[PDB]
């Protein structure tokens, strides 16, 4: 497999300007004819190269005549000798039901269905699948009626006939040059969930839902999701939806999570269905989440789209940025922020740490499905956030004002939209620009001094970047800097300079920097980094009385939580280095203090209680570390959760009582009441064993909700209660022909405590409601224990490494996509001790060696054992 280059950008030789696409559909062999207005831009020798994979070649036409001079070759059918504008007929045939990878045409369930993005329309027919091509399409489908009575594609349905032998067909068309990864067609009997939204400016969509029969009691909630996306577009952003229907299909099998197809989207349906039986608070949050992101990249990915596949954040950054947005208005802003620190500091930074760092806008890729990362995702976001911080919402929105008008209807780059940014905002962004190019995590060091004969207070600034794998040069970024000063009465000192105010947020620009304020009139206590202002880890010499007084008075909720997150580290480091010398754990009186002072409070939002009281991931703890060691990690935090549940038993049980709601509302303060009374479960549940046998047991059979329900099993199984079994056999009993529903009991299976959860992983290979056919199932019994469970997956007998090997082993050829995900635990070898580097070693390179290795483990393997 061979690397593409960022570098070795050119413009298209041909562009294609419409295409007229016609499928004859079946499962087994579908013919596809896709008839295309072609313009020759380049060199009038330059022969035109087209994208193919696994397509039967039937014709060539070039204006009605069979063509001869062409040849196929890997990947792709060359055609000489053309004119400079001309039509090109491919007909060609495609087996959906030989399509186990989801990409292209394939079957979920009984339906057909598509997945375009990155570069799957090439596996439905010969085509320019570079997203700086944009055509208009129009899409005919010819089908079954008994077996496929509805006929979807993107945009408007203009033509539709019934043919003999059962046969019907309809023709679409969608009026806007789209890219082919925007491409989409579904086929198949579905209850339809209809409804409408009217624009501000009065354009009535017909919004509908597409669910399998016997779905429509859980498709309300996305429907109105659906609405409530729309809405904010228009008053956050000023954006319309710009066509007649707005479509969604919710499909069991499914890679990703949803796909923005224009007018048609694609989802998985565990971002789609949701009731209060089936579903949780979390579940109900997730849905609107991404139900609003793919509505969000009409405008950012399908009005203005990409240029190339490097340029992926210029869409997924922003859009992300978008759905956190929407998320944090509609919801709770701390806890959104709070949880998307959570995902930066945990999960992302563990992947800037590794074999795959890469930056935002990555310079090389061998396999493009690869690089849909927490890096361009989340971090993309972290950086969109930044410019926001740096121009203020009113200068934000003229940048996203100057992006369209400049860019609608064209494929544009990350520099495009920097540059949109500077321009409306005057904001110079030049230095800014290296965020994209720059790959790792900046690591901030802050020294601070007290001047009392002058009351100026000095805080001297350094950052660096550590070399990463793929980067030996790193240099100094343009890096935002939010602080706030609290006096002994916890006021906020007003940030002056030679009688000007300051702003708050610092431009940390240099290796090292000074800044000085004055008018300090007390030594003060420095919030710093507030709202997580830049994605850095910061180095500063907190006491633990300083944290707990932030904790008590920041001004912003998330300062609060960021406190608290600090002072734990201290003693999750010291207490894991206890762990590796045979010692219990360690606590001062004083720490376990402020999390009782946190229970107590009356004047604290309950949605900030739950958070404080929620701690730190293993994931999150792994990232303190050099070098991890994922046993101790997992026990401590075990240790932790014990020890706290003892110091606060009486408080704990008072809040979980005051917290109780009869009614079960999907409301943001309902919500936070039910996430705070279940945070106080899990301690409970590690408490007096018969008290917490009967709290977990009561809760789980007197819930009214799944929220409640799966708290009480999920804290059965961490505490490895005595009730345990018995709740997951009646949840297997009563849910097991609900996969989705199934995925949070296999989750629960796979992230087990028990001494033998790698048994048990295995032998549910075999459960009822699992089929290695289905990634939602594979990844929450498989993915679940290698991601999740790192104390079983890094088993010192290396139990978990060959485990994984044998589930790769199959997906590398059933499913090489979530294959990729799955293998991404063992591509952490360096940061684990010698032996265990030397098993996980021995296990890249058995995988390595596979027959018919996947581009996609190849890249991950390749830089894993580099
Ligand atoms: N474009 C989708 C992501 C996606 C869904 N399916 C995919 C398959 C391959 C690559 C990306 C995807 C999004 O971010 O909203
Ligand atoms: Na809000
Ligand atoms: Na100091
Ligand atoms: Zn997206």
């Amino acid at each position: 497999p061979q690397a593409k280059y960022r570098h070795d950008y050119r413009a298209p030789d041909y562009q294609i300007t419409d295409i007229d696409l016609t499928f004859d559909l079946d499962a087994q062999k579908t013919v596809v004819t896709a008839v295309s207005q072609a313009v020759r831009h380049g060199a009038s020798d330059a022969p035109l190269r087209l994208n193919g994979e696994d397509l039967k070649l039937v014709s060539v036409h070039i204006n009605d005549e069979p063509w001869t001079a062409w040849k196929e070759e890997e990947g792709a059918l060359v055609i000489s000798n053309l004119p400079e504008r001309f039509t090109l007929k491919i007909i060609n045939e495609i087996s959906p039901a030989a399509n186990t990878a989801l990409e292209g045409l394939y079957q979920s369930g009984d339906a057909l269905c598509t997945q375009c993005e990155a570069e799957g329309f090439r596996h439905i027919t010969y085509y320019l699948d570079r997203p700086d091509v944009l055509a208009r399409f129009t899409t005919k489908i010819i089908a079954d009626k008994i077996k496929y009575p509805f006929l979807l594609s993107n945009g408007n349905r203009v033509a539709q006939g019934e043919l003999e032998n059962g046969r019907h067909w309809v023709q679409w068309q969608d009026p806007f040059p789209k890219p082919c990864y925007l491409f989409a067609l579904v086929a198949g009997d579905f209850d339809v969930l209809r409804d409408t939204f009217t624009t501000r400016s009065g354009r009535e969509v017909a919004l509908e839902l597409y669910v399998d029969r016997g779905n429509l009691d859980r498709a309300p909630w996305a429907m109105t999701s659906l609405k409530n996306s729309m809405k904010w577009d228009e008053e956050r952003f000023g954006l319309e939806y710009d066509l007649d229907i707005y479509m969604i299909v919710a499909v069991d099998f499914f890679n990703m999570g949803a796909m923005e197809n224009k007018g048609l989207n694609i989802f998985n349906s565990k971002y789609v269905l949701a009731r209060t039986d089936t579903a949780t608070d979390k579940d109900y949050l997730d849905i609107e989440r991404v139900i609003g992101h793919e509505y969000f990249h009409n405008w950012t990915g399908n009005r203005v789209t990409c240029r190339d596949w490097f340029q992926l954040s210029l869409k997924e950054g922003l859009t992300v940025f978008r759905d956190q947005e929407f998320s944090s208005d509609l919801g709770s802003r701390a806890v959104n922020r709070i949880n998307n620190v959570r995902t930066m500091r945990g999960l992302q930074f563990a992947e800037d740490a590794s074999p795959m760092a890469h930056p935002i806008r990555p310079d090389m890729v061998i396999e493009m499905n690869n690089f849909y990362t927490l890096t361009v995702y989340e971090k993309g976001a972290e950086v969109i956030r930044m410019i926001h911080t740096l121009l203020g919402e009113e200068n934000f929105q003229k940048g996203m004002q100057l992006y369209f008008e400049r860019h609608d209807g064209s494929a544009a780059t990350c520099d495009d939209f920097v540059q949109a940014m500077e321009d409306a905002s005057n904001v110079d962004l030049s230095h800014f620009r290296r965020w994209y190019s720059q790959s790792g995590t900046p690591i901030v060091t802050v020294k601070d001094d007290y001047n009392p004969e002058t009351e100026q207070y000095t805080l001297t600034i350094s950052q660096r970047t550590p070399a990463t794998p793929d980067q030996a040069e790193k240099q100094p970024l343009h890096i935002p800097f939010a602080i706030e000063l609290y006096d002994n009465e916890g006021k906020v000192i007003p940030l002056q300079k030679g009688g000007h105010p300051v702003n708050s947020v610092l431009n940390v620009t240099q290796a090292e920097q000074t800044f000085v304020f004055d008018n300090v009139y007390f030594q003060p206590v420095p919030a710093l980094l507030c709202e997580f202002s830049a994605p850095v880890k910061l180095e500063y010499k907190w006491s633990d009385q300083q944290l707990t007084f932030l904790m008590r008075h920041a001004r912003n909720d998330f300062s609060r939580w960021d406190a608290a997150q600090s002072l734990l580290a201290t003693y999750i480091k010291l207490n894991v280095a206890r762990h590796q010398q045979g010692q219990p754990l360690s606590l001062p009186v004083h720490v376990a203090d402020a999390f009782r002072a946190v229970l107590l409070d009356e004047k604290i939002d309950p949605a900030l209680a739950a958070e404080i009281l929620t701690l730190p991931s293993v994931n999150e703890m792994a990232e303190l570390f050099d070098i991890i060691d994922p046993i101790a990690i997992a026990e401590v935090r075990e240790a932790l959760t014990r020890t706290l549940a003892t110091e606060l038993a009486d408080e704990l049980l008072a809040i979980y009582n005051a917290n109780y709601q009869s009614e079960y509302r999907v409301e943001h303060e309902d919500i936070a009441k039910r996430t705070l009374r279940n945070a106080c479960l899990r301690f409970l549940a590690f408490g007096e064993t018969h008290l917490a046998d009967v709290l977990v047991s009561k809760q789980f059979h007197e819930a009214n909700n799944m929220t409640d329900a799966l708290a009480a099993l999920s804290a059965a199984v961490a505490a490895q209660l005595p009730c345990r079994d018995a709740l997951m056999q009646e949840y297997d009993d009563k849910w097991h022909q609900n996969g989705l529903v199934m995925d949070k009991w296999f989750i629960l299976q796979a992230t087990s405590p028990a001494a033998n959860v790698l048994e048990t992983v295995r032998g549910l290979l075999q459960h009822r409601s699992f089929t290695m056919s289905n990634p939602n199932r594979i990844r929450s019994l498989i993915g679940a224990f290698a991601g999740s469970n790192p104390a079983a997956f890094h088993a010192e007998d290396g139990s978990g490494y060959l485990f994984l090997v044998e589930m790769l082993t199959d997906l590398n050829s059933r499913n090489p996509q979530v294959a990729s995900r799955l293998i991404e635990p063992l591509i952490r070898l360096k940061r684990y001790d010698a032996k265990r580097q030397e098993k996980m070693r021995a296990a890249l390179e058995q995988l390595k060696g596979l027959e018919n290795l996947s581009g996609d483990l190849y890249e991950k393997i390749t830089k894993a054992l580099a």
